[PDB]
């Protein structure tokens, strides 16, 4: 997707993107479940 602002700062590098989007897939996702808190 690309750099995401959080509170103003804004961050680079999370998201490599090399060869095909395979772990760019599933891992994508997880974060979002484990993203609950």
């Amino acid at each position: 997707r690309g750099k995401w602002t959080y509170n103003g700062i804004t961050y680079e590098g999370g998201g490599g993107g090399g060869g095909g989007s395979a772990a760019e897939a599933y891992a994508k996702r997880i974060a979002e479940a484990m993203a609950k808190g």
